[PDB]
């Protein structure tokens, strides 16, 4: 699976009606759509138009180190009208997405996201599916671009966001079908956003995954909270036609669900997703230390006590892992703010905690950390050398909230 792409600076009318200056993965930003079977060391070159330097992270997603689009021994970053070859194979079914490793408040902010579809290679049970595909823009009324970075509303849980974007479309007219069942790959993509999510107005639905890495079938539920860096394959039986079915986030008009007819019998419930493959962890075997938090110009947003720029590029080890070796964390948030804390390279399954109590334990790449919880994640050392992590709010990495381990 061999591909194209360019990194275009488009003028996209985002605003209805107006400019936007913006940078895009290709056309239809937030990004271009990958499909990729799950297998082929998915060839691609990436492309600059843009006037600066930067990568294409694998979020998530479980590569080669090199190739993760992370600055320095893995991979040094990439330049104005030049090329990357990207190659890794992917383990990791379900959506993922890509997006780059520098400067990012600014980079992402003006577009640079995108989805990653990891196509099951078991046949989808799924007959029809969709990409819902979330951010909120940077921009302010005129379509010009507020500010990506600010101080005082970045300082406590991010930097705001405005425009409600699925697909790059304020108010969604997505149309579905009488009776079937269907994928709805939903992908939070934005900076900063934590957005909490639900549906009202008529309709039956049910969940397989979450952020790409699977698990049984819960349904409908409370309002499931979804963070920057995080995903969620999930299914719809939209009932008999018409029904324009509210999706909302707590009470929020995010976008729109036409029930559109057809001459077609039902595409009843799919069993359960065949879970990822994953560095399964022994659970009394591992060991385990800890910690996040805290509050000089520059993020005061301290981790673990570590600054981050002596910690800048090479690496004063800011953690010291072992391969193949059976692993175990406790995270504290202990500034009266919430944050959603990523992994790449590994994908990790979580345990026990406080917030919310666990019933099945669940796979993703990144945990969505709770003011004062203390959560019991665990993994294994499955891919190599020095892997990054962190607050997956944009802005609470960019500056000092960042840190990093290898293997
Ligand atoms: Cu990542
Ligand atoms: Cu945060």
């Amino acid at each position: 699976h061999d591909y194209e792409l360019i990194a275009a600076p488009l003028d996209v009318e985002l605003v209805p009606g107006f400019k936007t200056e913006a940078w895009a993965f290709g056309p239809s930003a937030p990004g271009t759509e990958l499909r990729v079977r799950q297998g082929t060391w998915l060839r691609v070159r990436f492309i600059n138009h843009l006037p600066v330097e930067t990568t294409i992270h694998w979020h998530g997603i479980r590569l080669p180190l090199e190739m993760d689009g992370v600055p320095y021994v893995s991979q040094l970053p990439v330049k104005p009208g030049e090329f990357f070859d990207y190659k890794f194979r992917v383990p990791d079914a379900g959506s993922y997405w890509y997006h780059p490793h520098v400067s990012s408040s600014e980079e992402l902010g003006r577009g640079l996201v995108g989805p990653l579809i990891v196509e099951e290679r078991e046949p989808t049970g799924f007959l029809h599916e969709r990409t819902l595909s979330l951010k909120t823009w940077h921009v302010d009324e005129q379509g010009a671009f507020m500010p990506f970075s600010v101080p005082r509303e970045a300082a406590r849980n991010g930097t705001a966001g405005r425009l409600i974007t699925i697909n790059g479309q304020a108010e969604s007219v997505t149309e579905l079908p009488a009776g079937q069942v269907v994928r709805v790959r939903l992908l939070n993509l934005d900076n900063t956003w934590t957005y909490r999510i639900n549906l009202k107005g008529n309709c039956e639905a049910k969940v397989y995954a979450l952020d790409g890495n699977p698990v049984t079938p819960r349904p409908l539920e409370d309002e499931y909270w979804l963070g920057p860096g995080m995903r969620i394959c999930l299914a719809i039986r939209i009932p008999e036609a018409g029904e324009e079915i509210s999706l909302r986030d707590g009470f929020v008009r995010l976008g729109t669900l036409r029930s559109v007819a057809s001459s077609e019998a039902p595409g009843n419930w799919p069993k359960a997703l065949p879970p990822n493959p994953i560095a399964e962890p022994d659970l009394e075997k591992a060991e385990k230390l800890n910690f996040n938090f805290e509050w000089p110009p520059s993020l005061w947003q301290i981790n673990g006590q570590a600054w981050d720029i002596d910690k800048t590029c090479a690496d004063r080890p800011i953690a010291t892992l072992k391969k193949g070796k059976s692993y175990i964390f406790e995270l504290k948030n202990m500034t009266q703010y919430q944050h959603p804390i990523h992994l790449h390279g590994m994908s990790f399954k979580v345990i026990a905690s406080n917030r919310h109590k666990i019933t099945e334990p669940w796979f993703t790449d990144t945990y969505l950390l709770g003011r004062n919880e203390r959560a019991q994640v665990a993994l294994v050392a499955d891919n190599p050398g020095t892997w990054m992590f962190h607050c997956h709010v944009i802005d609470h990495m960019e500056t000092g909230l960042m840190a990093a381990i290898a293997v």
